[PDB]
RNA sequence: GUUAAU
RNA sequence: AGUUAAU
């Protein structure tokens, strides 16, 4: 009668040993909204140094401590760029005015952003022929938009 | 805990550091609703502009029909193509069956679906016949569109 | 945070007015129930995007309309109805539907074929099509018209 | 009107005949959830004998690694490789965080997650792979995947 | 004041 | 010609 808590997670594989419910119809809404979250994750996944994160990974290479190699920080980028949208960031851009520095940066980004989607492989290759003092200031810039667009 | 904001939108990336929620059980109903739609957003796109950002495409497209904002011609095929990739057939085929046969406007129902079909299968060779077709005609197979794409979204 | 009113252009995907639209595009302010038809929406053109006279009638009523010979159907044009219904029925259900009822049954063979067309076209609709267009006009009708009832069966009771 | 429940599973095909809503603005926010899982299901179900289905994949699993049921060592690499699928790297990531240096549940949890990635990238390869190994190695992967797919869902 | 799917 | 957004 209560939803199947492995259903929940995507589907339950107990055959018809499982008494708890599969019917969406006898579902409260929560559990409805918690499936939801884990069936759009996987269906994500589904189109392709692990306490620091992808992000105390960048900011250790920025910094050289933990030592984080450079091919093991354009892997990195390449999982942040993915985190990031183009749109959410054409609107920061277009409420700087003309001139900013800013406005190179941001269509910067957008430009690894949109190379990173059509292909995530040679995207990595054109960050690792970047000299580090550079791509250590682009990783902190895309950082820096990250943080921005998400907290205030 | 509160519902780690990094999560909403997509996958915490700050290891062990962060110490919101990350487990779906616990959050409020809201933050489960609107990760869902930033979700959908990503997953969306991942299967496939000079100050005229702030007309956007629907503006881009009304004042290329009247010839205002220095609007070329090749940029409104470009925009006329994001705007049929925006409109769905289906709901143009109910509103072209609610009419009486031989009204006019059927027929400006079918240049409209053809139009969003021909530019879903290919999205430029399409773009290639906009750009071709004569200024006067364009324009109002724009304006047509256009129109739809109002009033399906005004009830 | 603040509730706002929400875009229903962005409510049926993405809003393509610019800064002249002063609606929410922020869903951290739409109501609930907003975010709900939006989801729907949604799956919907994710959905589409990996697949006159007649829309009138539906599939159903192009198929149906088809077991009585009537508004001059085609043999071509009923077997596309007939893939577009099996896309729209789901393997898992009638396999449910197929192991309740007792061994040596005189409805398993039709499930079977049923679970048989409605995969054998999750592949592609045109070696399935193809695949009834040969088929007799005989067993065509009752074997279109069997997945038909599997169809109400499955979404009412 | 009620909301068309062959809308709520997906698409309605009864043309205009029908006289339910499809206009998901009127629906109550529980048929919009419903639906969303109906197709969430039917989105990712794109993305690729049989008395066994009152078993279930874990009940062929079970049944296998205790020899009972006829169950031949194909079919439960095959359920082994859908019983994979069904488990995200990440979620035992955390546990493996939790874990002590130099347990040896250290070592189980790294082996299933290089199985759960063979088996997103090729699932076919991946079954062939789990139908040479040793029997009883075999079954102690899937009796150590089953008990992590187990705890997973139920232990906060 | 002027704009408006207030 | 007031309440709500935008200037
Ligand atoms: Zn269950
Ligand atoms: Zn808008
Ligand atoms: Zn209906």
């Amino acid at each position: 009668r209560n939803p199947c808590k492995f259903e929940i997670r995507g589907h339950c594989l107990n055959g018809k040993r499982c008494h708890f419910s599969h019917n969406y119809f006898e579902w409260p809404p929560h559990a409805l909204l918690v499936r939801q979250n884990f069936m759009l994750n996987r269906i994500l996944k589904s189109m392709d140094e692990y306490a620091l994160g992808v992000v105390g990974v960048l900011e250790s290479y920025i910094g050289s401590i933990n030592n984080i190699t450079k091919q093991s920080a354009c892997v990195a980028m390449s999982k942040l760029l993915t985190e990031l949208n183009s749109d959410d960031i054409k609107k920061l851009r277009d409420n700087e005015e003309l001139n900013s520095p800013k406005i190179r940066v941001y269509n910067t980004v957008i430009s690894y952003i949109e190379s990173n989607r059509k292909n995530n492989k040679q995207t990595i290759h054109l960050l690792k022929r970047l000299p580090a003092d550079v791509l250590k200031k682009t990783i902190k810039n895309t950082l820096d938009i990250h943080k921005s667009i998400t907290i205030n």
